[PDB]
């Protein structure tokens, strides 16, 4: 089997990305934000506290004939951002761009933070990390793919993210003619639970490229591409009035600068971000203060190649036996 699926984003400055997922019988479709760097499929559900629902649509299992309580399964989640979710579990159907999983653990929100309320695009979040960071409890949930994985033709799914535009996500196969060049698989540590990997250098602008490997985890759910102070330093060295600011939380550059590109190595292969993928916008309505996409990790533990780095390339997330990770140009 196969599925295909769009992704949007949810607003002019590609915060995150919304795919539509088909939950229960008959479905309810949710617009869930597709996030390879955790493992809980989760929702706004009938469920969730009433004054923590603004605008989302929300699944209703007691209107579904195959959803069924999970006895005893809780979860309860809190994501590098600050936000957090909690609930209880169901099982049911649950169908992404025509594939469809049997069984799947749907963990319906009893809470959530306030910046999940604030966003009325978002319904829920669809892990596709490995299942060891699963959050339910007392028995660990498998995520989507974990469970669709024996039924796909290949056991991978793609990540194709747009620039200001849709894009796909495609499970059980690789769509040749989404990318050019040749992809370039490079080696996973699933020891953090994440798709986590090395890269092999860097370039700023027409710079020259710096080998020097930057361990890493490529997170769908992250907008921004998190690096070493160093690494960042070197970046917004090159544009003109560009700071770190304590108060706005980051480097912020003048909104009337041209960025340059910035490369990240591949093995021996390039993936080229355009400049203008990090641009992120006033820092507030009106300011000529823009906020950055390349953002120091040094307060993170960890560095985030998110959507600002993912959005450039074709990416395959290879859950073969021994899990790897493909790159290429687009």
């Amino acid at each position: 089997s196969t599925g295909s699926a769009t992704t949007t984003p949810i607003d002019s400055l590609d915060d995150a990305y919304i795919t539509p997922v088909q939950i229960g019988t008959p479905a309810q479709t949710l617009n869930l934000d597709f996030d390879t760097g955790s493992s809980d499929l989760w929702v706004f559900s009938s469920e969730t506290t009433a004054s923590e629902v603004d605008g989302q649509t929300i699944y209703t299992p007691s209107k579904s004939t195959t959803a069924k309580l999970l006895s005893g399964a809780t979860w309860s989640i809190s994501y590098g951002d600050g936000s957090s979710s909690s609930g209880d579990v169901y099982t049911d159907t649950v169908s992404v761009g025509g594939l469809t999983v049997t069984g799947q653990a749907v963990e319906s929100a009893k809470k959530v933070s306030s910046s999940f309320t604030e966003d009325s695009t978002i319904d829920g979040l669809l892990g596709l990390a490995f299942s060891t960071l699963n959050t339910v409890s007392p028995t660990q949930q498998k995520t989507f793919f974990d469970n669709a994985k024996a039924s796909l033709d290949s056991p991978v799914f793609t990540a194709d993210l747009g620039y200001h535009a849709p894009g796909t996500y495609n499970f059980g196969f690789i769509d040749t003619t989404a990318y050019t060049g040749s992809i370039t698989y490079t080696a996973v540590s699933t020891k953090q639970g994440f798709w986590e990997w090395t890269s092999t250098g860097y370039a700023v602008g027409s710079g020259t490229f710096k080998s020097t490997s930057i361990d890493g985890i490529a997170d769908t759910g992250t907008t921004l591409l998190y690096l070493p102070a160093t690494v960042v330093s070197a970046y917004w060295a090159q544009v003109s009035g560009a700071k770190s600011s304590s108060s706005v939380g980051g480097y912020v550059f003048p909104c009337s600068a041209t960025l340059p590109s910035f490369t990240f190595g591949v093995g021996s292969a390039r993936i080229v971000i355009p400049g203008d993928y990090i641009d992120f916008g006033p820092i507030s309505t009106g300011s000529s203060s823009c906020f950055g996409g390349i953002q120091s990790s040094a307060g993170i533990g960890i560095n985030i190649f998110g959507d600002v780095a993912l959005k450039a390339a074709f990416v395959v997330f290879n859950g073969a036996t021994t899990p790897t990770l493909g790159f290429a140009s687009k």
